[PDB]
């Protein structure tokens, strides 16, 4: 029950935490909780063991005897040949105090080391929506990138406090409206609070928009392709979507729902979640110029997805520094290497 290798040279020590004897980080030995009872076996190997049994001014009897029964779980495991004593705090041995050299330092109450504020910072979801339905009205998700647009139909982007209500220039005054109305649903319905709701018109877009889609290209004309709303795409089920904090805030945003990604999605300054948690894997991409917070936030939408989604729970999350990418990973367009 031990952590082993306690034949190992040296000097160990474990607080009794409740029956589990827990290895004393190596940087904190000589710092004792009085709450608590330890377990310090030193041992020179080719000398004498001996292993003593500290115990906390404020640790309750018996869970000194728990420590107790510790004491013999390891002497037995090491033949008898340790030497054993009970240490009490304060009136420790001269052999006891010999161990540590700098001295002893004694805690009361407080929290245990590394306690940690632990704080649930908002994350605002980028989302594209693609509005559909002459009679009634349905939009659907996509990814915020240009491929999603055509001219033909309106878009609600809900980029946090600002949303837009895009419209093609081949789309209606009526579903122009539509639109209007779902993006003030989101704003208003949605948790009202500060959001404010812009209708934009296929060519004027505003600065904020490209921030997000980058330099607008020639779009799409209408409905091409021969399925309906049947497939969710046409081949696959992979996703690539972005992690940034650059402003202040900290953002995912779905980059790309197709099938070959554009390389150019990948950008040096942020962390990506290429989420093909489907069939098996979800990697990160940790681009050069990121910094923790987006690499540590990456790797929690990667286990969100694997919650909202419902993937094996033993799906590897597979984290790929930038330039460093696996083979398998590049499941991008081609010149992907």
């Amino acid at each position: 029950p031990f952590p082993g290798s306690v034949q190992d040279p040296g000097l160990h020590v474990w607080r009794v935490e409740k029956l589990k004897p827990v290895p004393v980080a190596q940087e904190n030995q000589g710092v004792f909780f009085s709450g608590d009872s330890y377990l310090v076996l030193h041992n020179g190997p080719e000398e004498v063991s001996h292993l003593h049994l500290w115990i906390g001014q404020q640790s309750s009897r018996d869970e000194q005897g728990a420590c107790a029964v510790l004491a013999v779980q390891l002497d037995d495991y090491l033949g008898g040949r340790p030497v054993q004593h009970r240490e009490v705090q304060g009136n420790e041995s001269d052999l006891f105090m010999s161990y540590f050299p700098r001295g002893l330092k004694y805690q009361e109450g407080g929290v245990e080391s590394g306690f940690k504020h632990v704080v649930p910072n908002e994350v605002v979801v980028q989302r594209l929506y693609q509005v559909k339905g002459k009679k009634n009205i349905r939009a659907t998700e996509r990814a915020l990138n240009w491929d999603s647009f055509n001219t033909g139909d309106c878009f609600i982007l809900d980029l946090g406090q600002n949303i837009f209500a895009w419209c093609g220039g081949k789309s209606n005054i009526l579903e122009r409206n539509k639109a209007r109305d779902l993006a003030l649903a989101i704003r208003d319905s949605e948790r009202q609070g500060k959001a404010q709701v812009e209708i934009v018109t296929d060519g004027e877009e505003p600065a904020e928009m490209i921030q997000v889609l980058g330099p607008k290209p020639a779009l799409k004309e209408g409905n091409p392709e021969e399925d309906l709303t049947a497939d969710k795409a046409n081949a696959q089920a992979a996703a690539l979507y972005k992690v940034s904090d650059a402003t202040g805030q900290m953002n995912l945003t779905k980059v790309a729902d197709s099938s070959p990604f554009a390389l150019e999605l990948l950008i040096s300054d942020d962390c990506f979640v290429l989420d093909n948690g489907l069939c098996g894997k979800i990697y990160i991409w940790k681009g050069r110029k990121a910094n923790e917070k987006e690499r540590q936030a990456a790797l929690q939408v990667a286990e969100g997805f694997i919650s909202r989604m419902q993937y094996a729970p033993n799906t590897q999350v597979e984290i790929l520094p930038q330039g460093r990418e696996s083979p398998i990973f590049k499941q991008f367009f081609k010149d992907w290497k």
